[PDB]
């Protein structure tokens, strides 16, 4: 069995990983004007869901522990592709803090956009430790985008994820945008996507959306308001038990935001054993919250 334990970066504590969250807040408060004004958000939250997302429940390979997308095979990876403009972002916060795991950075970075786009808190963990090259985990991992709910649901299940956690993580494509030359997919999804808000949800149910060939031609779905979804974005209102979810997460953001925390810690932590004199989960303050 393969066993990754959480180990604290030597002599680090809270106060330290807060001044990571804050360099990388700063930042993305300077960076605004990536991808047409969108800032830095949207691609940090992906990164970091992209690096875990690699993780199978049944070996416990890939994962966010070893900081693997570091390595040429995974971030060359197609679905990854994009994802290098966040890494270069996260570049200049590595070398102000030197004593930070890839996998702890690659993660809060993910942690830090989300509550910097007013998102709810969500607790992270520290102690993820480098691994080296061979353990980076082959290409074919992450999601296709063409599929319907049954794959959707299929798909995630090998990262322990329930109907529920599926529908609440998925909110996350309120943020950002998709991009022809990287997915083969255009557009937008709603008008608020550098703010962490139920968009996605509200969007889903009350745009008017049409089935369409893009330029790349892959189907997707377009709304006359210029927004679209994906295959699997629009396959959650197609299933009965994820219609139902959308809907309850349409009409409360406050337990969209309170399921959405979880699961996405849940995704973030995937694979490492927490042992049980670790320090329990940090709650990052904002900017804001500091006067900074
Ligand atoms: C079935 C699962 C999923 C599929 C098929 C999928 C697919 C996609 C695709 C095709 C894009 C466009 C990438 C580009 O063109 O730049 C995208 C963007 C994005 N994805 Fe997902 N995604 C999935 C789940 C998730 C999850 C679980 C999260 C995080 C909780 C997430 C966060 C995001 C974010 C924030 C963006 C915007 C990136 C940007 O604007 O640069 N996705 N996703
Ligand atoms: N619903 C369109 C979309 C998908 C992924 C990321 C942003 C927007």
């Amino acid at each position: 069995t393969l066993v990754h334990v959480a180990s604290v970066e030597k002599g680090r504590s809270y106060e330290d990983f807060q001044k990571v969250y804050n360099a990388i807040a700063l930042k993305l408060r300077e960076d605004d004007e990536y991808d047409n004004y969108i800032g830095y958000g949207p691609v940090l939250v992906r990164l970091a869901w992209h690096i875990s997302g690699t993780w199978d429940k049944h070996d416990n390979t890939g994962g966010s522990y070893g900081g693997t997308y570091r390595f040429k095979k995974e971030f060359n990876d197609p679905s990854n592709a994009g994802l290098q403009n966040g890494f270069k972002f996260l570049e200049p916060i590595h070398k102000e803090f030197p004593w930070i795991s890839s996998g702890d950075l690659f993660s809060l970075g993910g942690v830090t956009a989300v509550q910097e786009m007013q998102g709810p808190k969500i607790p992270w963990r520290c102690g993820r430790v480098d691994t080296p090259e061979d353990t980076t985990p082959d290409n074919g991992r992450l999601p296709d985008a063409d599929k319907d709910a049954g794959y959707v649901r299929t798909f995630f299940q090998r990262l322990n994820m329930n109907d529920r956690e599926v529908v609440a993580l998925m909110g996350a494509h309120a943020l950002g945008k998709t991009h022809l030359k990287n997915s083969g997919y255009e557009g937008p999804g709603g008008a608020a996507n550098n703010v962490f808000t139920n968009e996605f949800y509200l969007n889903l149910l009350n745009e008017d959306w049409k089935l369409e060939k893009n330029d790349a031609n892959n189907e997707q779905w377009d709304s006359k308001s210029g927004y679209m979804m994906l295959p699997t974005d629009y396959s959650l209102i197609q299933d009965p038990k994820y219609l139902s979810i959308v809907k309850e997460y349409a009409n409360d953001q406050d337990k969209f935001f309170k399921d959405f925390s979880k699961a996405f810690e849940k995704l973030l932590e995937n694979g490492i054993t927490f042992p049980k004199d670790a320090p329990s989960p940090f709650i990052f303050k904002t900017l804001e919250e500091q006067g900074l």
